[PDB]
């Protein structure tokens, strides 16, 4: 699924992460538009040889299963398959976690690189939330 961008704004909120651990809505909307360009079932190979999944771009190397990513850890409990769904819940919660392990949304490269310190809420506006 392609999400728009207010059709995800409206399901990250429903879930529970705007301002979650402080970081505000626009902030998530912006770096899974980087991550995926809103597309449930993006999938990119890393330069580790880890692979990233899904709308938040979810990475096998701590996070979830797929098999083929040694030396890994699936933290989430879940095989990275299922984060490619067109419900976003599994990416979320997984979100959740990850932003709360201790660096905030600096684990997300692409939220660090083109989000960070930029006007996020750009991301949501025009939105009915
Ligand atoms: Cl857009
Ligand atoms: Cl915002
Ligand atoms: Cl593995
Ligand atoms: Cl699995
Ligand atoms: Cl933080």
């Amino acid at each position: 699924k392609v999400f728009g961008r207010c059709e995800l704004a409206a399901a990250m909120k429903r879930h529970g992460l705007d301002n979650y651990r402080g970081y505000s809505l626009g902030n998530w909307v912006c770096a899974a538009k980087f991550e995926s360009n809103f597309n449930t079932q993006a999938t990119n190979r890393e330069t580790d040889g880890s692979t990233s999944y899904g709308i938040l771009q979810i990475n096998s190397r701590w996070w979830c299963n797929d098999g083929r990513t040694p030396g890994s850890r699936n933290l989430c409990n879940i095989p990275c398959s299922a984060l490619l769904s067109s419900d976003i819940t599994a990416s979320v919660n997984c979100a959740k976690k990850i932003v709360s392990d201790g660096n905030g949304m600096n684990a997300w490269v692409a939220w660090r690189n083109r989000c960070k310190g930029t006007d996020v809420q750009a991301w949501i506006r025009g939105c009915r939330l």
